[PDB]
């Protein structure tokens, strides 16, 4: 499997994408950071413009709400596996979440997938293919799926499939973080910083 | 749903496009500006070139009628959703309003769709697919549609469809802003600078 | 259409192109010049390197004969219309003529198209696709087509096409301007300048 | 033959790739490192950004464990053969393993192919086309193929491929090395470096 | 028509090229120089890499024999017309000759075509399509064509065509010049330098 | 004729290649080197990417055997003639030999053709089209052909042909230079640096 469907890992997020025109796929992301000792964003293959964009957009939300400054770090991103035919989302939230997870040292729940376009300002924007994505997530044996609030009426799931996964709509990045970050002290202290 | 149909949002605009050749679609965009900290236009996905190009072309009236050089900013644009098969306006008036909007901190009416190419002189010039695009504005429950003054004769709706949306033809970008920017003191001061 | 067939309009020039084979097109150029708040030619698309080349060459020629130095100045050059397969002319004289107009604030006869390449010394060099260009100018209802003198013998034109446009051979940039600038005190001031 | 298959070689590793579809290939990487007069990573072709990513992740591995700084050296990464179309794996473990071999002047078992992506911290991450690649370690005649552990279950070999190669699942870069570096003094020096 | 067949012009040279994989065309070039007040080579369309290459090579030749320095000039180059379907010659001598012309102010003979590739050393290297280039030159009413010496055995013309054009084989750039530059004091002075 | 068949020239090498899939061809190359105005590799036409790949792959070796850095010079490469439809060897030995030749001032025997790719470790790796290449070398009236030791079994000469060319298989760079570089004191000195 290319994704983990349970437990908790630092820097790792199950995103979701569409392949060919219908189908959904889990899109697992890994982020790492090392001091740049300005900094670069390192990712390769077909979805790397998407990673640079998600990173550019979270760096500002990171500097603003907390201490750290992404300018001073290299941020090293992979999509775990290869992804031709795959259209990801602009400024994807799973990628920004992985980055936040890596910098804070706080593990992300892998039983939760998510799909979302991040505004610089930290909103969760709607996205396409949302039904086919939640389907892929149901298929991967995932438990929850985070989606933009404005994608709520796009969720076109047969009754049996709405019993199979929780659909948690969000409209800001802090709410994403409350949902997927592992419970503890470090999460408590990050969530505070995020009052607004 | 990928677009919002009422309310005012900063940097957010419901543009109009044509999916393949068959039909119009709403093309909601967000632009956001940050300090450059040389300045770039950041966009991804299938219409990224069109978005950089469009910001390139408008930067003209963005500095020249008003305040800032865009090479002093990073301009962050996204198309809210995925847009394969979609042909986007050259020099789009939606992107230029989105950007002018995000920079001035002046919110834009989401109930008003628009379509047109922005000349380097601030004219709004004719676009194709105007009847299609408006038909999509109508189907999306948008209340008004700004179009090029030159397309006035290409609007070929039925009797019914002509009562459902207000079509507003514009010849210049000041008019587009006048029709979408939120009333306020800030709007007033910005309009007084589109002198002549 | 998107463009302009009669009238006088500043910094806007009905150039001509080929779509590759033998499918002539009217190609409106629009130019705008503002102070750089050095300068730059801001142009988009595949013809942008020709926009720069035509700019360069008209700077030399302008500097030399009016002393006006176009170097503290941002020249925006826009191509009007939605074309692919666009072969353009090196140093194209449409772009040059536009810039001059724009700089000098003197209107251009919209009923006139032109095709040509400009040298640094400001000759008008011959170009491909002369018959096609002239047929697109006819097919657009234009009255006058400026071509290079040396292309005079590459003009064909069947019956359904001769006697249908005034075809104007030129060897120099003042010639081109002499036919297309609007008459008055400023075209007068500037025309003696090229001579001196 | 074109490539190697038998024996031990500084700096060269039989990677595995895909020519897109169901279509695996043996993809040898040769690496060479000189000290610089910082340094840079010289790779050409459609996979050079990945040669850079593989290197950048192994520098972090090497400077933490070993301490060797690879900033002081030019790393030349060459891909063997005229493959077109060719998907690569990010931070590819063949590329890192080649570099490490070059840097520490210790030979690689050619009888082994590998696929995997390397993370900064030294995990080896599951990769696509994993049955395709194993099949091509077979039509090449190789003995072992190293595969990421999290890929076990995307092994689906048939009759005519079952029993033909030794599949080696791994989670960690030390592990990879254990299995391909030639045994002796320098391997043993370098293993304890890590732990 | 796109090229001048007669008389003399500063910075203008009738080159020759092939369209499709046969047919020749006359390829006219203009070069012009302006002080850089660093220099850049300005040229656009499908042949511009060739143009910046011809100039890089004639640079080092101009400097070495004349002292002048193309680094501090802007060199502006056009192909007169658009030349889709066309291959130009590597480093083509018709470009380099238009450049030495522009810079020295000496007219080029418009009634002589030329084809060849210029080495940074001043040698005229052979080229392909030489017969189709010659035919094109004959068809256009050109009187002489300069070709690389090593291309003599590739000149394959019927007897009727032999009579119609002068073929002039060269091996170095100074021969080109001797052959196309207008006669006078400035030519005599230039040729003295290349010796 | 596009190549020389006898004598010795600085920076000139008769490479060998494959025109479409029918047959082999003589690929003559010149390399000239000059001080950098950092250093580039200058090549045009159909095989310019290859040239650059090659000089790129060989520069380590180029620096251990002179001790010039390739970033301290401009390498001007031409293939003499036009070759559309031609597959060059990657990491071409003939391009390395031309370069190394140009830099040392040491002439190369033109009577010797070669084919081969250069490992970053100075090894000569097998290449496709050997019998084909050799057969163009026989028709060209070349006297020897150096090939990879590993293509020794791919040489299917169909005698009379065996008597016409000397086939010299190599496994190392030094041995290519030994077999083509003109005899003298400079060569001897150069051959001595190939070691540990």
């Amino acid at each position: 499997k290319l994704f983990i469907t349970e437990g908790y890992e630092v820097g790792r997020v199950n995103g979701l994408a569409v392949i060919g025109e219908s189908a959904g796929i889990v899109l697992p992301i890994i982020a790492e950071v090392t001091p740049s000792m300005e900094g670069r964003v390192i990712a390769t293959g077909r979805l790397q413009e998407i990673a640079r964009e998600a990173v550019m957009n979270v760096s500002a939300i990171i500097k603003k709400y907390t201490g750290r400054d992404i300018s001073n770090m290299d941020v090293h991103i992979q999509f775990v596996g290869t992804y031709e035919g795959v259209e990801g989302d602009s400024a994807s939230i799973s990628i920004a979440t992985a980055v936040i997870s890596a910098i804070e040292g706080i593990p992300v729940d892998q039983s939760v997938a998510m799909t979302g376009s991040l505004s610089v300002k930290g909103e969760v924007l709607p996205v396409g293919g949302v039904t086919q994505k939640i389907e892929a997530a149901i298929q991967a044996g995932l438990k929850k799926v985070i989606i933009p609030k404005d994608n709520i009426d796009d969720v076109l799931l047969d009754a049996e499939h709405e019993g199979k996964i929780e659909v948690i709509p969000v409209s800001r990045i802090n709410e994403v973080l409350e949902h997927v970050l592992e419970d503890g002290k470090k999460k408590n202290r990050l969530m505070s910083k995020f009052k607004e």
